[PDB]
């Protein structure tokens, strides 16, 4: 029985302006305490579908952003505007003219890496932070990101998304094929990502007309289609373009834990964000507890919802209320 799920229509639908170039959009939820739920690439408010009715339920206000570059919110093409600093920046101005002394943070993928930042740089604005599959790893001040990418061979598709306009053209190509091929279970992938550059894209080696995975229904598909026609793929893709930037803020705050309360859910079939990189992170991040879900690829909101929506309730219930 899957959760219940949104209507975009049926939802309360708000706008802050940041700054006056930049107008950040989410949708809000229930009453309680504020959550505020953040998604990765490519990705939508609408990917945390069936955690908001949940987390209502449960007792929360959730706020469930579009992150910058994405949907309703703005998105620049300067690559530095998306750079985690910024990105950082612009969610405490948020929370302040929301008058929010502080909300709880919750991740996923890129969204994930910024809640971490959020948690390392403004606890004081954090109640509590969890991620979805990002894992928080310290930055090594004697190793560039270049090398650390180039470390490991999964991590070869950001080096195909480094160079602006060329992974652009092959995402924006065909919309609906682009979803249909990236929201997949990690048994249904058409996707290698391995030397992907050498290949000379991501879905060189894809069905042109895929199925439609298990996860997603083909309105489903549909809304995300809907949404990128308005910016592309641009915004999301800058997200991948400030490693040498992100890597340099990183160390400032080099020392320091997190102090705050924690929680870090791995997948077990994500083989990107695989659940070994998690190792260890206590060692930063001395308050932190775990979920694990098996069976689960890198799309973790729509593989396991119920599961999602169990882990971070009773996480929630007992670390963040």
């Amino acid at each position: 029985p899957l959760p219940t799920s949104c209507n975009p229509s049926d939802m309360s639908h708000g706008y802050v302006t940041v700054k006056p170039r930049v107008r950040l959009h989410f949708v809000e939820l229930g009453s309680g305490p504020a959550v505020c739920l953040c998604h990765g690439f490519p990705e939508s408010w609408y990917s945390w579908r069936y955690q908001i009715p949940a987390l209502a339920q449960a007792g929360y206000r959730v706020l469930a952003m579009d992150m910058k570059g994405y949907g309703e919110s703005s998105a620049p093409p300067e690559i530095e505007e998306y750079c985690m600093e910024v990105l950082c920046k612009e969610m405490v101005t948020f929370l302040d003219k929301l008058g929010l002394s502080q909300a709880v943070f919750i991740g996923h993928d890129w969204g994930g890496m910024l809640v971490w930042y959020m948690a390392l740089f403004y606890p004081e604005r954090v109640r509590a932070v969890a991620s979805l599959n990002t894992p928080f790893i310290p930055a090594n001040p004697n190793m560039s990101p270049l090398e650390s990418i180039k470390a490991n061979p999964v991590f070869d598709y950001q080096l195909y998304f480094q160079e602006p306009g060329v992974a652009e053209a092959e995402l924006e190509q065909n919309l609906s094929r682009t979803f249909k091929s990236l929201f997949r279970a990690s048994d249904e992938s058409v996707l290698s990502m391995h030397k992907v550059c050498e290949a000379g894209g991501l879905f060189v080696n894809s069905p042109e007309e895929p199925s439609l995975s298990r996860m997603v229904t083909e309105e489903e598909i549909q809304f995300y289609v809907q949404q990128f026609k308005k910016s592309g793929f641009r915004g999301p893709l800058n997200w991948y373009r400030n490693m040498e930037r992100n890597w340099k803020w990183a160390c400032k705050s080099l020392g320091r834990k997190i102090l705050i309360p924690a929680l870090m859910v791995t997948a077990e079939k994500d083989f990107v964000l695989v659940p070994q990189m998690s190792q260890h992170m206590e060692d930063w991040i001395p308050h932190l507890k775990r979920g694990h879900i098996e069976d689960c690829g890198h799309w973790t909101q729509m593989d396991k919802p119920t599961e999602v929506n169990q882990i971070l309730i009773k996480w929630l219930d007992s670390d963040a209320r």
